[PDB]
């Protein structure tokens, strides 16, 4: 669409990246947006990846021998980069062993004996710049050539895996697991592709370990195998903390879920919760489980700092133990060290760092690739072979599995005609037509039919945007067709209300339009599409007299009865007009034929089928279950925000104090040292004296690093803040205001503590503590390096200005660049769920290739998206890494040509210099790491910022007058002005119009939602009665009930101050004891799952005892009818007279049954009021 500006570059803008400018500019003044960036390469595109993995596939099949590997296959053609990068990345780390001997020279050309070198000194510290920017330029470009490459990869890979998802056998399909399909896919997009690149490590590694070993001296004095075992108890040490990990993350990951499930069930149902109105016993309830989950943290935490810890204090270790059995014996040299030295440290980090990751992922990625190698072993969908035009179909004895499923079907269907065919609810009732489509396989006999086949199935599924699309669905618009079939098909009034009409939008799923709107757009399908056999499979769910008669007889009878048609209904009118009826026996035919044929085999069937009088209006359900018995019966990132997450714990600041204090005494020492010592270090030899610390002023980084009683502290201060960050949050969003509580709408709340609270308590205190550990390195040393030579402050000055002003300018654009790839990842799996549901009816109309086709553009979107980023951090890298070299060599190149006689302080300075470049890429690596984490904990605080809000004497009256909602939405029929004058003491009913909001006038009352007018207890305001006092009298029991995970001692007793004898007594009086009786341990048995399992009506009686256990002023009824029955309905409406006589209660029922119960009912409209007591002046306006 925006043509990508990569396409036409040039060789060295191409390779520096000069065509991110505008973009880099772009983001900086304005933020960006999905239709301001452009699409990826011609290279980089779905068809052109997967297409020729196809081919060299297809040939590995092609030979059918052994068994094809996808491996095997890759290899046939994706070498010829591989290998071209493979040396780029050897010869670029090889240069790192030539370092030393450079080093060697400017030792051996500074010493007490002989003038100080200049020429060498200067040209030689310059010629080491050479091969240290040498390393770069090659290695860089490899490096994010393989993120490309690995990126080239997985496109196909997901395309070769969906090719075969849309044709498999249908039998396996529920032998193959859901979860293990969708998150194969899902796990793989950010990590594997970024883990490509340290592939060729495997071989690298070990090929400089034995050439450097090798090149290391004193191999008669057998310590560098000393030196290697070194390296080897590090290894061991690391280990034996990977298996101390693993029992305390079983014991953490099994009790995260308690807390995250439980949270799900007490923010979806959140109105009851307030409207009880507790909010003391969720906190204390969610902080005792929450204890075991800190105390685990912490003692995994704590563990986890020697592990990172360890590769700071080897250094000293590792060179010590390398050099000090050297000083015995062969007296002592400078040059023989520093050499030394600086070929350990190679190795000491190319074994530790990347030879785990390399070894790491081959374990993987081949685990992966197994997975797919048997996936696509797995048996296939047999192709459509209806290529014929003899004749229609006729079955003889056909016999089906998934007992037999069905066994022996007998059939010769002649065409054009219609056919109809029923029975149980098993019994083969959708099996039969998955035979004649294809989908299952007929396990013997003889089944062949001619021409095209159409399709309905029974459950609808709707493809996300046009009305047409959906009914039309791969065909061309015309005049009468499309209308005649409208019209048929029961739309006309759908015609007309709707806004755009036709041109309609519709997406997730029945929210927007209703079921029976759905049912219809399902059948609009194949009653537009032509074939020459019509399928349909239980459409009329819906109990319309009206709608299944006119469509019946106007749509078939006139149009589609021309041609053949089968269907599977329950009205003996359809069975009666039918030609042919056939019913099923489990697999064994009962009988086929018609009612008169019937008449001479069955005539008690025939009757006692019959039997029902007034069948055409009975319930569909029913009818169903009537037949399925009698036949069975018969037969931007800010400054504060860091700020904010110091000021929690004052501990943090504390332990900070005195961890600044010892970089001074440190680098103080240092300084005086090698200031101080050296002299006396030549003068040696013209014992042992000072060498030994010696060594340690030069290992800048085993020097200030953080031991025991320094640095654990930080893991422990750190932990308590995301404790603490945590109650600020549950309790600012559990008490808070539904209003803008509402608009959220719970998929967003959930995703803040399933996510991001997750990082905040787990990854981020670990993570923290590089950025603090490296940062005192880094500058620690370089302070070190400038008091001793004083324009190295004009040399760094500038150049870490610059740096800041870098990161400030990358992050801008960055971090909004990157959000768009997380939202870009949320369509390829919406597509892929939904692709799944419809499997059976996407073949049946022939309409792979659209999807196909629809599945790259998802792609395509995402990896464009990707590809700018990811090259975009490649520059910023790039640009950084040459910016230090400049800090090298200005420092080296004045160094040496200081006003100082004394050149025994260049030994330290330029060593001390060499080391830190491992350390200042890790250390920028984790900044924007860090930087791009601190965004999602400034989400939480938006959370945090979010506003917030006795006796009765033997009363309880109610007369609220003057009273006006402020929410201006109530079913059309919102209270402005209400008032009634119903006495205390008196059962009360209510009406208004037919869905005015009856629900909106409760939790008004319980003030859910803005309101207006005094409210007064009999004379008594919530001037006096807050929130919660208010909400002590109202007695609620609404149509979805509130049970959680836990007793019935906890569900009934929150607070837990109620007697043995006192739980009884009520729960007899309330009449719910003998039911009781029945379960174990009195009423300490445990409930879970929302309490499912238990009975339908008595789940109000427990409630309605909750009321009772609460308080007595007034109760409310929200339309209990739906659950109720007639032994229930009795016992509820005498039980509540024996146990009450004394609060208010209130009933909204739209039927007129409860009309005759109450005392008054409100005929409510808005601003219109009216009741009367005496049943000719209460009935007379609602008695119709
Ligand atoms: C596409 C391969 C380009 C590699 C450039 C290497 C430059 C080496 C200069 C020392
Ligand atoms: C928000 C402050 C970030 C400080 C980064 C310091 C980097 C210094 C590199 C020499």
């Amino acid at each position: 669409m925006q043509r990508s500006p990569v396409e036409d570059a040039n060789c060295l803008s191409r390779y520096f990246f000069w065509w991110t400018n505008p973009i880099m500019r772009k983001g900086f003044k304005e933020k960006l947006r999905p239709s301001d960036v452009y699409q990826a390469p011609s290279q980089d595109a779905a068809d052109i990846l997967a297409e020729r993995l196809e081919k060299e596939w297809d040939r590995e099949v092609a030979s059918g021998k052994k068994k094809p590997s996808l491996l095997r296959a890759m290899a046939r053609c994706y070498i010829k980069p591989f290998l071209l990068f493979g040396f780029l990345l050897y010869i670029g780390e090889a240069t790192k062993t030539v370092q030393p001997q450079l080093l060697g020279r400017i030792i051996a050309s500074f010493d007490p004996a002989h003038e100080p070198e200049r020429a060498n000194g200067y040209f030689l510290a310059f010629g080491l710049g050479l091969l240290f920017t040498a390393r770069f330029l090659l290695l860089q470009p490899a490096m994010f050539g393989l993120h490309h490459l690995g990126m080239q990869i997985r496109i196909a890979l997901f395309s070769i895996i969906y090719k075969k998802t849309l044709k498999l056998s249908s039998r396996v399909l529920d032998k193959i697991s859901t979860g293990q399909l969708v998150s194969l896919m899902s796990a793989n997009l950010g990590k594997f592709d970024q883990s490509l690149g340290m592939a060729h490590f495997i071989w690298i590694s070990p090929l400089q370990c034995i050439l450097c070993t090798g090149l290391i001296w004193e191999l008669i004095d057998v310590n560098s195998f000393c030196a290697l075992a070194a390296i080897s108890l590090l290894g061991v040490l690391q280990a034996f903390l990977s298996h101390k990990m693993g029992p305390y993350k079983a014991q953490k990951v099994l009790l995260t879920n308690k807390r995250l499930a439980l949270t799900s069930e007490i923010m979806e149902n959140l109105h009851s919760v307030k409207a009880y109105g507790w909010e003391e016993i969720m906190e204390t309830l969610i902080k005792n489980i929450r204890q075991d989950e800190v105390k685990l943290t912490r003692k995994i935490g704590s563990l986890r700092y020697f592990y990172s810890s360890a590769y700071f204090f080897s250094a000293i270790f590792v060179i010590v133990a390398a050099v000090v059995p050297h000083a015995l014996s062969r007296g002592i040299n400078l040059r023989r060290i520093f050499t030394t030295l600086s070929y350990c440290m190679v190795l000491r980090m190319t074994v530790t760092r990347q030879l785990p990751g390399s070894i790491q992922m081959w374990y993987d990625t081949m685990r992966l690739i197994w997975k797919i190698e048997e996936f696509l072993s797995k048996e296939e969908y047999k192709l459509m072979e209806y290529d014929l035009s003899i004749t229609e179909l006729e079955l003889q004895d056909v016999t089906a599995s998934w007992a037999p499923v069905l066994k022996d079907i007998s059939l010769k269907l002649k065409k054009g005609e219609m056919l109809a065919v029923t029975g149980s609810m098993g019994s083969g009732k959708s099996s039969l037509l998955m035979t004649i489509l294809g989908e299952l396989v007929p396990s013997s006999g003889k089944i062949r039919h001619s021409g095209r086949i159409s399709y309905s199935s029974q459950t609808a599924w709707i493809m996300p945007g046009t009305i047409r699309d959906n009914i039309l669905f791969g065909l061309t618009y015309d005049e009468y067709r499309y209308k005649s079939v409208v019209k048929a098909c029961q739309l006309e009034e759908d015609l007309a209300a709707l806004p755009e009409k036709d041109k309609t939008p519709m997406a997730e799923g029945g929210l927007n339009l209703s079921g029976g709107q759905k049912a219809r757009v399902a059948l609009a399908r194949a009653v537009y599409r032509d074939a020459d056999l019509y399928l349909l499979d239980a459409p009329f769910t819906h109990l319309d007299i009206a709608t299944e008669k006119e469509i019946f007889d106007k749509c078939l009878c006139k149009l589609m009865a021309s041609k053949t048609r089968i269907l599977v209904t329950n009205k003996i009118e359809h069975l009666k007009r039918a030609d042919k009826i056939l019913l099923l026996h489990n697999g064994e035919s009962f009988f086929y034929g018609t009612f008169p044929e019937l008449q001479s085999e069955r005539p008690d069937f025939s009757s006692l089928l019959l039997g029902l009088e007034a069948y055409d209006n009975i319930s569909a359900e029913r009818r169903c279950s009537i037949l399925t018995e009698t036949l069975h019966r018969v037969s931007t990132t800010k400054w504060n925000t860091y700020v904010r997450y110091v000021s929690n714990n004052k501990s943090l600041l504390y332990v900070l104090i005195f961890i600044l204090f010892i970089a001074a005494i440190e680098i103080a020492g240092s300084v005086a040292g090698i200031f101080l010592i050296t002299d006396e270090l030549w003068r040696e030899e013209h014992t042992s004296s000072y060498y030994i610390l010696y060594i340690y002023v030069a290992t800048s980084e085993s020097l200030l690093a953080m031991g025991f009683f320094r640095g654990l502290p930080f893991v422990h201060t750190t932990i308590t803040i995301s404790k603490k960050l945590h109650q600020k949050m549950l309790h600012a969003v559990l008490s808070a205001p539904m209003s803008v509580l509402n608009t959220m709408k719970t998929g967003r709340i959930m995703n803040r503590f399933t996510k991001d609270m997750a990082t905040i308590d787990d990854m981020l205190p670990l993570l923290m503590f590089d950025f603090v550990q490296l940062t005192v390195v880094v500058v620690g040393c370089i302070l070190v390096v400038s008091i001793v030579r004083p324009y190295i402050f004009l040399a760094a000055t500038p150049l870490a200005i610059i740096f800041i002003v870098m990161r400030k300018y990358f992050l801008r654009t960055g971090q909004q660049l990157k959000q768009l790839e997380t939202e870009a990842r949320s369509p390829i799996f919406s597509h892929l769920i939904m692709s799944l549901k419809g499997l059976w009816t996407i073949r049946a109309f022939e309409r792979q290739a659209y999807f196909e086709a629809l599945f790259h553009k998802t792609l395509n979107t995402h990896t464009a998206t990707w590809f700018l980023y990811l090259s975009t951090l490649r520059w910023f890298l790039f640009r950084a890494d040459i910016l230090f070299v400049f800090f090298f060599t200005l420092a080296a190149w004045i160094a040496v040509g200081t006003n100082q006689d004394k050149p025994g302080e260049i030994g330290i300075i330029i060593c001390l210099a060499m080391l830190i470049l491992g350390t200042f890429q890790w250390c920028v690596a984790t900044s924007i790491a860090v930087d791009g984490m601190m965004r999602s904990v400034d989400r939480v605080f938006k959370f945090i910022d979010l506003p917030s809000e006795s006796s009765w004497p033997h009363r309880g009256q109610i007369e609220v007058r003057n009273l006006t909602v402020k929410y201006t939405e109530a079913g059309h029929a919102v209270l402005k002005n209400l008032s009634f004058s119903a006495e205390g003491r008196q059962r009360v009913g209510i009406l208004g119009r037919t869905g005015s909001g009856k629900s909106s006038l409760f939790n008004a009352l319980l003030k859910l939602v803005y309101t207006d007018g005094e409210i007064s207890i009999d004379g008594v305001n919530w001037n006096k009665m807050p929130l919660q006092k208010w909400r002590k009298a109202f007695g609620v029991v609404p149509q979805k009930v509130f049970i959680f995970t836990g007793p019935l001692r906890m569900n009934l007793d929150p607070y837990g101050c109620h007697s043995d004898e006192e739980l009884w007594r009520v729960a007899e009086e309330v009449g719910l004891k003998t039911v009781i009786e029945q379960f174990p341990d009195k009423l300490d048995f445990q409930l879970e799952y929302g309490g499912y399992v238990l009975s339908n009506g008595h789940k109000q009686l427990i409630c309605l005892a909750r009321s009772i256990l609460s308080g007595a002023r007034i109760l409310l009824l929200d339309e209990p009818s739906a659950h109720l029955d007639p032994v229930t309905i009795k016992v509820l409406k005498k039980t509540l007279r024996q146990s009450f006589s004394t609060c208010t209660i209130l009933l909204s029922e739209h039927k007129v049954e409860p009309l005759l119960e109450c005392q008054s009912f409100l005929m409510m409209d808005k601003g219109q009021v009216k009741t009367y007591d005496s049943i000719q002046k209460l009935l007379n306006e609602t008695s119709h």
